[PDB]
């Protein structure tokens, strides 16, 4: 007969009482990008709210052998050793079980240089056995330059190499990788890997080969993969100057810049022309408070419906007093659940996540990019870029007047938050806080 | 200082007066499916809203040459053919440019077999001295079955065999292939083609190897191409049984079934039983109407936000009376320009289109489904299906009680409708047909 659930607000039947889990195998020589692919697919997967896991078999290594001395544990010759890796690499399967199977997880991401048939061949014999698809994402790379660069941003300032120089890391490090080198058998979609999905990667994204993808969520993975790149560059997020609503403690609306908001506008300005950026996207909503702070910048900027605020349904333009009283319920469901809470013919941070989908694909095809936005919003992507879970999600701090820089170091993002000296109200919302519904 | 646009709602600074185009190049024997992507490629185009155009250089064949007689046409020792088919495909590019480069293109596709590198290295001569971004996309098929299957399902209905049976036409266009075998150089990504932007789609899209994308538009196409596939199956558009605001005139709202709508319900379960599908997915939007109406089938259905009808912004609920009455300049408005007349803190057909992105993309990885949904969100979808420009799309019509069904036959899509014989009222509003501003 159906009834409208509170706090999503979806209906569902009345109770009147009387698909398979991916697992992800990365491939390849070290320093290939492995792990850096994996936590950020993985950042992308939980962001969307598919519930996706790194295991780093290196990490089950680590935890196993106390300390690391040198790249000897990685020799073929050396028995004991591959007793150890053969039994971290198990012990890694053993949480993928766990995960996919009780823990609710969705994708695992199994990063391990995986460059054997035979370990492959074990890998897919406990994916068929436990009822997972299994999905192949191989890094080919043999630009000396790019294998070096990538040892110097994160190999040699791993745990392994803590009692040591840059040198003799680097020296230790490019032995380890010569241990893989021969029995590197790469995936040969053109016979023996006819039926396995997969994506190869070739020389850091500027080409790809892509076989049999078998599902929804494998071609948005490799949707995303084609999109990323590695150059360096940067993103800014503010949010519009100061507006009028703002100055009444009034939610949503469409309406236009405080004094102080158009000061803002024009610091902004200065701002950027200080940043010696050589291009340039900027980027706003439909809502005119965003529009006339980019106004203030000079440049070309693009509009993005996708940009606009989260949308408070009917109480679109009250005060959070206003809806207090008038909908003491719904303030209080909004309290309970804030992530998922969606207001009455309006939206919940679920929502904006989904409609900020292709601003996040499109921010990862860029380079440098100004977005400038609304509360809400700018708490969702800022959860993307620095990894925040739904649950923190709604209660990040993205204050008026203030740039937050994002910078790509190592495996994610660097933010620095710079203000630009302009006061203006304070929107910060913190969490808040039955005997009569029991005997005593 | 900035002004909010009539229609669209768009704010634009006050005017007090004082990328590049790209052709996508197939490639590939005849009967390889270049057509076809071709046409379906440019049908998603344009619905997104980026305007493309197919050149089909058989088409300036046919046009210069009267009547086919045989494959002896396409022979390369037929020296004054050559000089047709030449100036044929010259001809198209002076189309191509004037599209480009004068009438608003913005995407060119180029579809003949283009499968030597002098007619490669031609069309890039071209592109370059026109600051035309160059694409290619060949199709690599050699499953007989398949070409045989191809040519019955669409080459043997061509102009070019009218007075002619299956069997002669079958045999004529293998000779007409065979033509071509001679001196086809598929693209080489890994040397010779190493520095164009390509896809090679390989066996009917088991296999692709992707080379340089370079741009928004182009990242698209791939992904787009990467999730079409050609097997066999139906799609079902219906509205949601009609409803109590349906009853009373009033638009949007998120109103129950009336008494009819759901009497369509349960035959809507009668239709889809008799259908007899192995499987079926059955999608609706989060309004109740739509679940409802899902409900009666007993099956797994899942409901998509996306789905939701058109936002009426401050005018949901209303009578197209009321909206009349209350915004005669907001209403005469809507009437001059309906796709992109967006509502006061609402949405326009235009919005919607975005928004169905994703469901149409899905759409187009599914086999079976049943999509349960709304007026204008129908005629989006169906829009998309037929081939529909913008400006005919809000006018589609898309009645209460009756089904779409969809089928894919040769380049399109054959739709049927089934009315399930339960009546209901007619939501169905036609286009609407100054002297005082002149001084005669
Ligand atoms: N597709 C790629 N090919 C080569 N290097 C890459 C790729 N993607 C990212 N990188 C680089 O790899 C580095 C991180 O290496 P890591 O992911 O730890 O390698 P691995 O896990 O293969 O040992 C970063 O410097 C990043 O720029
Ligand atoms: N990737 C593909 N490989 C082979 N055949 C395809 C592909 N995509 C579509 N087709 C089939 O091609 C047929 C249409 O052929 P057409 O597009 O006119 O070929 P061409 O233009 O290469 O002569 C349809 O029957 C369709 O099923
Ligand atoms: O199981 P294999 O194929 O050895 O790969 C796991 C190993 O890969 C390594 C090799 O570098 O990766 P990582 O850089 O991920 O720490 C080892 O640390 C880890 O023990
Ligand atoms: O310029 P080329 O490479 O001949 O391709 C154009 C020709 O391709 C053909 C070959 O079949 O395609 P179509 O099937 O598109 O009509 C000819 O009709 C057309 O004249
Ligand atoms: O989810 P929160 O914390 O209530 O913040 C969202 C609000 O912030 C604003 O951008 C300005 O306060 C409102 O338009 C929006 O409703
Ligand atoms: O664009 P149109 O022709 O006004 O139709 C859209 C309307 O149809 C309905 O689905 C029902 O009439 C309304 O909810 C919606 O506003």
């Amino acid at each position: 007969e159906l009834t409208q659930s509170r706090v999503q607000k979806i209906w569902v039947p009345v109770d009147h009482r009387p698909n398979s889990p991916t697992v992800i195998v990365m491939v390849g020589l070290p320093a290939r990008g492995k792990t850096y692919i994996s936590k950020k697919l993985t950042r992308y997967l939980n962001w969307i709210g598919v519930p996706t896991k790194v295991f780093n078999v290196g990490e089950y290594r680590r935890e196993a052998v106390k300390q690391y001395s040198s790249y000897n544990f990685f020799r073929p010759d050396n028995e004991e050793a591959m007793k150890v890796r053969k039994q971290c690499a198990l012990a890694a399967l053993r949480d993928v079980k766990s995960y996919l199977a009780k823990e609710g997880g969705q994708i695992a991401v199994f990063d391990a240089t995986n460059t054997t048939r035979e370990r492959r061949h074990m890998i897919l014999h406990f994916a068929k056995e436990n009822d997972f698809k299994a999905f192949f994402i191989e890094s080919v790379c043999d630009d000396p330059t790019v294998v070096a660069s990538n040892i110097m941003e994160v190999k040699i300032s791993s745990p392994d190499y803590k009692d040591c120089n840059s040198a003799e890391a680097m020296d230790d490090f490019m032995k380890r990788i010569s241990c893989y080198e021969a029995s590197y058998q790469p995936l040969d979609p053109d016979k023996c890997d006819r039926d396995l999905s997969l994506i190869k990667v070739i020389d850091v994204g500027r080409r790809f080969l892509v076989n049999r993808v078998q599902d929804h969520i494998q071609s948005r993975i490799v949707y995303y993969l084609m999109n990323i790149h590695v150059q360096p560059r940067t993103i800014y997020l503010c949010r519009h100057g100061e507006n009028e609503h703002n100055l009444q403690g009034r939610i949503g609306g469409d309406s236009g810049l405080s004094s102080r908001g158009k000061k803002f506008a024009s610091a902004l300005s200065k701002f950027v022309e200080e940043q010696n950026l050589k291009d340039l996207r900027v980027w706003t909503s439909q809502l005119k408070s965003t529009i006339q702070t980019a106004e203030a910048l000079r440049l070309p900027y693009e509009q993005w419906k996708a940009l606009n605020e989260i949308d408070a349904g009917v109480c679109e333009e009250l005060t959070y007093e206003e809806i207090r009283d008038t909908y003491p319920e719904e303030y209080a469901l909004r309290e309970q659940d804030k992530y998922y809470y969606r207001y009455p013919t309006g939206e919940s941070y679920q929502d904006l996540v989904q409609r900020l989908e292709p601003v996040i694909m499109e921010l990862e095809r860029q380079e440098n990019v100004l977005v400038i936005c609304h509360q809400a919003v700018l708490r969702c992507l800022l959860a993307y870029f620095l990894d925040k879970s739904a649950e923190e999600m709604p209660y990040l701090k993205c204050p008026l007047h203030t740039v937050l820089k994002l910078t790509p170091v190592a495996y994610g993002c660097r933010v620095e938050s710079i203000y630009l000296n302009v006061e203006s109200v304070c929107t910060h919302r913190e969490r808040s806080e039955n005997p009569l519904m029991r005997r005593n």
